RNA sequence: GCUGCGGUGUGGAAGGAGUGGCUGGGUUGCGCAGC
């Protein structure tokens, strides 16, 4: 899971 | 690789899903969960 580790709205970027 | 829950806070009890996010923690951190 090399991608978004946290979702829902705008959580999890960088 | 994608997605969901203001669920977390060195403010988190007057808030939210960033319609404050070049105003910070934080290039949306942390936790939990699902495909
Ligand atoms: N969960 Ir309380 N954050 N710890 N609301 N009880 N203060
Ligand atoms: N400038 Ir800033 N926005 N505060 N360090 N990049 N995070
Ligand atoms: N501007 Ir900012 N919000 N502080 N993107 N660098 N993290
Ligand atoms: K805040």
């Amino acid at each position: 899971g090399d991608g978004r580790r946290r979702g829902g709205g705008g959580r999890g970027q960088g």
